[PDB]
RNA sequence: UUUUUUUUUU
RNA sequence: AAAAAAAAAA
RNA sequence: UUUUUUUUUU
RNA sequence: AAAAAAAAAA
RNA sequence: UUUUUUUUUU
RNA sequence: AAAAAAAAAA
RNA sequence: UUUUUUUUUU
RNA sequence: AAAAAAAAAA
RNA sequence: AAAAAAAAAA
RNA sequence: UUUUUUUUUU
RNA sequence: AAAAAAAAAA
RNA sequence: UUUUUUUUUU
RNA sequence: AAAAAAAAAA
RNA sequence: UUUUUUUUUU
């Protein structure tokens, strides 16, 4: 700093305030996945004391990134796929990443365009995950509000 | 700009942190008695009402205070703040007064970098004095 | 400039629209109860009082509110707004307070582009809370 | 850009008008008889079909006219407009004719600033003449 | 340039996507009845005739329409488009009219970024009105 | 930018095409045996799995291949590509090998402009050889 | 910057002074009677409440006064200051008045350098008059 | 960014 | 102000 | 290449 | 307009 | 280093 | 002063 | 690209 | 950063 | 932004 | 001559 | 002298 | 003259 | 010399 | 934007 002591603040009128502000975050959590089966990721996973977010009931997802979290079947390279879901209409895209070393995580993500950045609630789902690994690690960039 | 979803060519798993810090300005009110100093508890800053009930510590940067109820008859509002610190309390009484009886009095103080350590629930931030029965505080702090 | 009517060399019949959109700033009041939130209905925006009874949808852009009646004795006015959305309600409580007991408290919020969709009469714009029994709203919107 | 709601630091209650003015180009049709002049009523401009039924006055700025049905056999379409004014009618007959028997005739006139006052429902805008049994009008006007 | 096959020094397996999105202008015709509005189904956009039967959603960006058959005797063609939205229908009636009885009438409208969300087969895009029995549509959209 | 629908002043009906071409990178896997070349069928590129079942021809531009499973014990992965053409098969064997037993081998070839003609389902793109039982291909092609 | 204690290569013993001077702005209140002048004693400035009780002399530089209680019914606040000096009292009456009944009246005077000598407890600074029962003074001075 | 060895121009 | 040792940064 | 700690030279 | 905290991009 | 959110300073 | 919606002009 | 009306930002 | 194949402009 | 008092540095 | 603390002027 | 198709560099 | 959505280079 | 109305020209 | 007729201003 520069000053070593407390100093006076010449405050004025009472300002605009908000005890319950929004928060831009990158939320990491894991999901279980079955062979050949798509898992619908619930938005509700994003509201939790583990993320300091149990006071929010809505969130605007901006991007989803996914990594395989456990090793793949014998002889195989990891893969993970993401299909975006939207209350106005689900996508059929299957964004996919594959490992090129059997010992390394597969990764992929997608970005949601501005015109599709609306709120989701716990009962909603973000996307479908497919993998040859039994767990997938997600990092979701979103705006809690 | 984009109208549909686009692929992100992600790389390796990044460094992550589910429980990050948060820079905040927290507004709450305290009751104040005539001629008596109210010690503002830090525990008042951890609350679901602030989305902060997951924190147990906080680094306070500055405190601002405004009178919240009308003053006694014939008087102009005033408010004073005395900084408190675990390593030693101050004796400064930063004070503001209203120049119109219908208007809030206000004052604040900034904590220097060398004195910005953490406080926990059982600690007190500062003492508030006023001729008004309530004071509104806006505390700028770093939750961690 | 010309003082008489003058010929217009018109061409082909142009594109027309008898019922166009309309960007508006709509002022209306709501009643508020002590300690209770009031859900502001979007239907209040369609009315011959605003020249908008022909519309059935509206895209809200921003919401501003002021206290409309005096506050309780010894108090300063306050007003809070909580945005509501059909895709998910928010939990922000944007708040303004008066610093003079004789003056209105005010505050507003802007809706981001990505949240500007249509609402109809049965939908609600936001929740209002105040220590005053009436609040005056000015809503910037696009009737379509 | 912003993806979330944001606070507006509103101030004093602003100047407001629930019933503003509106500049428009209104499209409507009139029936016209052979060799007879039809007086276009200003009242055709106040209608829920144009979202204007809350207005009772209007300042007309210009008038454009198009034939709306096919002309008699062997003929090219024509349309004439004579401006009418409450302070004294004009004797101009602005006219356009088609050069292709299958194409609309069209003509228009602009009102000068010094003659742009209000008209009410009982007033008339202009006289229309044509060899076609309907004429389509687009009137640029200021509803107030 | 090259006349033979040449080696490509490939690296690691890339990010892939077997079922990507597609920006398209889809031409199809609807049948229209005199004096009755026809609701255009989004389902008409998903067909093997457009290479699009693998999609179940689409983001519509703009809609253009042309009359597809001759108008009634005496008349010039016209077409009207009223936008429909799941969050709230509009009341605009964008209209174009022919100025030669032998020529198509045309008109269209653009959807703003804030109203560009997905629609499925059970949804409707817009209403169509016309004095012609068929209307040709060209819809700009993003299949996803 | 605009927040509401706007009129488009459409003109004459445009050139249209409901079934346009499509430049693609198609990922699919083929099974490979030890010491044997596998002829890659062009028909694998036409599939609802790729949104391409409406196509019956395709112009291949380049072929890239990766081993898709682990190699035999003690060995590093390798994959070879021999281009095939209806006017005459090549005898090149473009080859990649892994330098880490745990990593994919990769290689590809580019087709020159003079050899970029259409292929149909019964045609074959190339021969694939490898010491791994599966090979992942990404073929750059133009569906038409 | 450094994070650890560092050595100071001290030199000879410096000049020291355990009881230095202090430039201050001292705030205190005095009681005032109707139509009677109150002599502000200099002794009020040497108080443990100001950290100044070790001083027995002070050099006054400027005096400012605000009314501290509300005025009589129907009146606006006023306050007057008459400077007093040991070598000769002044007859000036610097005066301020409120222009809002709810607001303080304020005024001050500056002492010129030629009249900036020391004063002790038994000396008086100035005479205060006001229609309010209390006046709040802020005195800029140099304790020595 | 260009040298040597199989084929086309300056 | 430069250099050497430990550390941090780029 | 800058800064911090120890050292040194100036 | 700059800086700090979270995020995104480069 | 630019933007978005929270904060702060101006 | 720029921008968005309606209009008018170019 | 300028202006008029409604809105917004400054 | 120059370049293509399909869409909203100039 | 300068100056006066206490302090620190040069 | 720069900064920190109190003050003052702007 | 600009240019390709295969190899030793930047 | 170039922005968004399917594929190749920098 | 500019502007408004009618006309002609570009 | 020039010129011609009527008008006006200068
Ligand atoms: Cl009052
Ligand atoms: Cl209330
Ligand atoms: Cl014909
Ligand atoms: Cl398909
Ligand atoms: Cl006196
Ligand atoms: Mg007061
Ligand atoms: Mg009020
Ligand atoms: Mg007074």
């Amino acid at each position: 700093d520069n000053s070593n002591v407390v100093t006076m603040i010449r405050a004025g009128s009472y300002p605009k305030v908000n005890p319950t502000p929004t928060w831009v975050r990158a939320i990491p959590f894991e999901v279980s996945v079955q062979s050949g089966i798509a898992f619908k990721v619930p938005v509700g996973s994003l509201f939790s004391a583990n993320f300091r977010t149990d006071s929010f009931t809505s969130v605007t997802v901006m991007s989803v990134r996914a990594w395989t979290q456990l090793t793949p079947p014998v002889n195989e390279y990891s893969f993970v796929r993401l299909k975006p879901l939207f209350k106005t209409g689900d996508s059929t895209e299957e964004f996919e990443g594959r490992a090129s070393n059997i010992n390394t995580r597969a990764s992929v993500g997608y970005r949601i365009p501005t015109n599709l950045r609306q709120n989701t609630v716990a009962a909603d789902n973000v996307c479908e995950v497919r993998s040859n690994c039994r767990q997938v690690a997600l990092v979701i960039s979103c705006c809690f509000n």
